[PDB]
């Protein structure tokens, strides 16, 4: 029973934990999640672009079992494994960081994002940050200060530390340029922190929770002139964006400027618990020995389920799927905007694609209208997510190894569901 | 090879991530390790007391496998399942907590800290948090700079945020008493901060790093009613002390006082990532819904194997088991005190204990000792670890379902190379 | 000699007391200042805005040797005296500030903004303060937190305390709007702390340091709008615009919205150490007793002074004489606006009016066009000062006191400097 | 009517401004103080140790008349002046600063901390700052989280900075020793903050506000190893003890290691608003030209009065009579033992003496008997100050040039208040 369970979940677990659906899952393969009554679902959720890859792709699922028969953990700072060497040899090879690659492996993504932080400030003896409004990098201490939504990700746990600042992200919707961003860096650096005191600036090239803005190219440039100019260190969060998302492999393939250190987690081990920071080997190795680690860091099914991750989106061909896709999508939400005004923009790259609502009748940004459609679709067996400042963001997160039919079933849902 | 390897581990990965040993791992079960070469150890590190019930235990591998038929990863705060919430009321009814308990779950023991630390300050408003020296808490920000241990932990990612303190932990062969804490915690609200602004207290009942120390019934009876008096929430962190490991299933279970918070990791899921906190309801409901999360929170396969965790605790009757084998170790190491002058110290609760070595000429803290002992046992087979304050103990971290004639030899080689 | 103590003085104090004159000061009247070798100069500078009543007023030098022959200091938190309620009552009876206002005393402007601060602080139970791009609080630690102005105050003082935030000021030269100010406010609001955890915003209605850029009315209502709606405290920094700089008694006086609270200091005693707090009563009255003081707060010596100085402003007219004096600065840099094309804005209030000179060629902010004039005027004897982001801005701080004669005498310098 | 303007004081001023006294000072001169109802007092305050000089000192008066016939202020950091530098000079040639020393002025005690603080980090590139318990180091922020007494400095103003620590200073009476503060000391190095990243430790040789403790030899000797040793800014803060108060000029004077860094205030000016840093050249220097500063900061008058003050010391012998007086006091004290017991603790160096009270029918601090007394010997004309971690001490701070009859009588009045 999901009404059962409802009330077990609400009594046993805290109210911050909270859950979207009110429906448990029994079973899921690729893009299909049957719950515990026998219903299917269309999953555009994807463990929130976690199985880019698709639930339990069978490739996977040799490569964990073959190592359960091996084991699950040694503990990598004790007894190494070479599964973790021959993955980070693969991440050098295929990273787009400055100098040559290193790669260190971690469980979570805000352990990704908490250690990129510590090599910053461990290389450049500073303590500042500084992240963009609307950015998402981790529900810890020092990712939630880094994290550019205040409501529901920050209430009530402050104070939070000092040195780190934020600057609007570029958005063609609501006025905002490269160029009001930079007068913000520059407002800080002549206000705030000294540009020699800011460690890293931190930036997602495509910005999940904040509505799947993509960086223009010149927000790449700029932040890259700026981090050689002042000796920051530039940091690319792709831990949503990661793993042939966006239509090529990482995000920040699709910009000539290279980031210093880059942050992976989710899509990488294909619903596996896995992160990692990749990028150059001197900014890698400030931090002496022992300064970083972690118990579960490289978990071994993990490590071997990203193996298995890398060599599905090559022999698939996840990246050009993935721009097919998108395409496919994109055509659907602009020709669904001839019928339903409230469309107000379709923006993404790749895979990562977004629709955001506005009232037609108003021009505010309107989170009803996006959650009724939500709850339309999900009546019609499609599980789709929200995101944005105002929530009223929909994003569109299937796996990219999603059959053609289910995805053209998914689409006549959507169309029925745009228009009331 | 062992030594190819190791040169591409020092060439693809950060020299930051430190590595013990100089072999790589092949397969493992129980408490036997066999490398790459063939090399079988006797594993008393057991992946930095994470696999109480040993590697790849059947049934916990049976588990895991029946989940793998479902699947991997749903994000949890988005699509629910039973498993995650049959598991929280597991934990609940056996959590030392003094009333109505609720459970949430996470992925690393650093992120349970974390997450006990942002309940505290929703529930007190305050931003304040006290630790104890010689205590670890995890890698990220907050939690390294609640880590009373500054080499290696915390070298160079500084500056910590404000409103964290620490106390010294008592320790009968350094002189530290129960007092001296208090005294202490006094001194911490008459100079750095009014008690009414520290909204936790966090400490090991069995410090882990810090080299085995056992918290006195009246310090943890002291600690309980400063929180009682000034509204504190007080945290019991047993990610490296819980689930069988000091004779009881909790370490907490030795006193008459029970923690609002409780943290749990490392042996919870026997090898997989999964953490978790639980306590105080009332105080667990203080964030509200979307205030906590993480993508791999409460992962599948690992809630799976923290089933068949509790389940093998029970039926395989863990807690006495791991009463006898500190027994018969504590036997071993007092017999051996007579020929080894070296031995200043034998410490710790049910089966985890340490040896604390001080030099026979000079009654200072002897870590070459202790890595020489160590350095001899690991060409016996048998893998060891150090910790304390000055690198001079070693703990005895083996698996809690090791068999008898395993630990007879193990035995066998740990008086050899105590000998000298 | 002028250099012979030139050389002493770098000999014996530190290069980061900064001194802007060659010469030393001898003799000190009204507007004019005479140096060790006789060099006479007419003073635009008055101590930074603390000489409004100017140098050595009789009728402050008769208060202050009035004083004199009763006492100097008896620490008021110890022994009170009379002259400190009744320059209190009086303030009070004074400020702007809607209600029952109180009033208390403290020795410098910086110490001002710091008991300011912990007022807001005490009143609200929150750590946040938002302060202004280019706004000057002070040279303590707070108020350079506070401060927006990196170079030079803030170098190597770091790092800085977290709740801390600026946004930008309106200037209409620089492109930056009242609505720009607000939207900064939001996305701090949105991205860095909430709203109801922010204390204070604390502001100039004419910024000192900063160019004299004066608030719009828009700014000001939207500050007392936001801060009745989030309960945060609203900080008006008079100590540079107060008494009778701006044409009116407190620069506040030319907008309808009241602050919470209003900081004092430099003419406030007209050239003797003290500085003052006026607000909300019962705003003020949320530190408990023993919460604020200082020795030497409301030094008896200027508190005479600063009675006297309150006499001196009412009794010759202060208020609508810095209206004309202004007046007629702006008649005579309007009037050589045509010869000088360098001259691209001159703008502020009353007779705190400043002129900010942008490069006839390229438009980019000249300072070094500024410099050129300033030493021109000062080889003619009128001693001028610089301000703004860019160091292109001469502000005209004249005693409000000085001789019509003298003023046109500065008048003709000044037009003789604009030119060649 | 000390009643009528009792009410007025309470009605213009806020609470958090605390008053001892309820009535109004009138006159004073020397040690003997009128108020407004022709009540004489023998101050034994002396405006908290501001007044060793005493009450209008002749000279003193004479120096500031001569000073406001030529000017009392110009902004010292836009025009200088002689006398800032002739008495930095003086300073320097007496100051026991380690190596040739250069001196700055400011205006409050406060303030002087604050720049030693920034001298200290911008020389160092350090955040951390090591101060002790029961430590005063003035009202604002960042000398407020260096004062080591929470109530009533600290309440209602947090959150406080990080980085910034408390140790225990020693205290015969409370059973804390030399080698307990250096324990604490090497905690913090291991627990809390690196040695390296430590700007400055900050302690007063004998501690005002704390209850007279002096620091032993062997303290200041360990302080001035370990910050030889780790790169750390020795602060002694003598803003209470300095200028002939301890039996020397400096306390610093009595121990023969000399503190990098020594801030000066209250006595310095004898009754006049003036405070300084004097340290090491090398270490003034750190600081870029425009990074101290302060308006009011050098205050002619104040800066004549220290001239004024320094000769006063001299031709009076002042160190002499200090050690004379307290003698003479320490006498009266310790006969007062055998009469009564409450009398737990005679402490001080110098003219800088306190006695301690305990109950005598518990052994438990007892505030109440120390106000007992207090007010006894008030409604006798002698006027007393308390201190103390638990407002238990009485501290004798009488003026340096008291006359001897006045002194006896004063010990006639307290040998009357000790008894019931």
């Amino acid at each position: 029973s999901n009404n059962e369970f409802h009330q077990r979940r609400l009594s046993a677990t805290p109210r911050g934990v909270g859950v979207m659906c009110n429906f448990f899952a029994q079973s899921a393969e690729n893009a299909t999640l049957k719950d515990v009554e026998g219903n299917e679902y269309i999953d555009f959720a994807a463990g929130i672009a976690v199985l880019n890859t698709g639930h339990r792709h069978p490739d996977l699922v040799a490569a964990v079992e073959q190592q359960l028969q091996q084991f699950t953990h040694t503990a990598y700072q004790i007894v190494p494994y070479e599964s973790y060497v021959t993955l980070a040899e693969k991440i050098n090879a295929l990273a787009p960081v400055s100098g040559q690659a290193k790669t260190a492996f971690f469980t979570t993504g805000a352990e990704a994002v908490e250690n990129a932080v510590k090599i910053a400030r461990a290389h450049t003896g500073r303590p500042g940050v500084i992240a963009f409004s609307g950015g998402f990098h981790g529900r810890t201490y020092m990712t939630m200060a880094l994290t550019g939504k205040v409501a529901p990700y920050k209430i009530g746990f402050g104070p939070f530390p000092g040195s780190v600042y934020h600057v609007p992200y570029p958005s063609d919707l609501h006025g905002i340029s490269t160029q009001d961003s930079l007068d913000a860096i520059e407002r800080l650096f002549k206000s705030d922190i000294e540009a020699k005191q800011v460690a890293a600036i931190i930036f997602e090239p495509v910005q999940g929770e904040g509505g799947f803005n993509v960086a223009p190219k010149e927000l790449v440039a700029a932040i890259r002139r700026l981090c050689d100019e002042h000796g920051i260190v530039m940091i690319a969060d792709e831990v949503q964006s990661g793993f042939a998302r966006t239509g090529k492999l990482f995000a920040m393939d699709h910009y000539a400027d290279k980031p210093d250190l880059m942050t992976m987690a989710k899509s990488l081990a294909g619903g596996m618990p896995l992160s990692g920071v990749v990028g150059n080997a001197n900014i890698m190795d400030a931090p002496a020995p022992g300064g970083l680690g972690g118990t579960y860091a490289g978990n071994p099914l993990a490590v071997a389920a990203a193996h298995a991750v890398l060599n599905i989106i090559d022999k698939e061909s996840l990246c050009e799927r993935a721009n097919q896709l998108g395409q496919r999508l994109k055509n659907t939400l602009i020709d669904a905007k001839e019928s339903v005004p409230a469309i107000a923009a379709v923006r993404g790259l790749g895979s990562m694609i977004a629709v955001e609502f506005n009232d037609p009748q108003t021009g505010e940004p309107s989170a009803a209208i996006a959650q009724k459609i939500q709850q339309r679709a999900l009546a019609q067996g499609l599980l789709l997510l929200t995101c944005g400042a105002y929530g009223n963001v929909i994003r569109f997160l299937y796996p990219l190894t999603i059959p053609d039919a289910q995805f053209d079933a998914a689409m006549k849902i959507l169309q029925d569901a745009l228009s009331d």
